[PDB]
């Protein structure tokens, strides 16, 4: 039950927090763009 289902589940939760990884480190490229001299 665990290792197969809440396993899928938690491992499509590793896709979801790599694309928040991926979405965040755009965020910190926008504030290159948006900074300092
Ligand atoms: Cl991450």
């Amino acid at each position: 039950t665990w290792e197969a289902w809440d396993x899928a589940i938690a491992e499509y939760a590793x896709r979801i927090e790599x694309l928040i990884x991926a979405a965040q480190e755009q965020q910190e490229k926008n504030e290159x763009a948006l900074x300092e001299l």
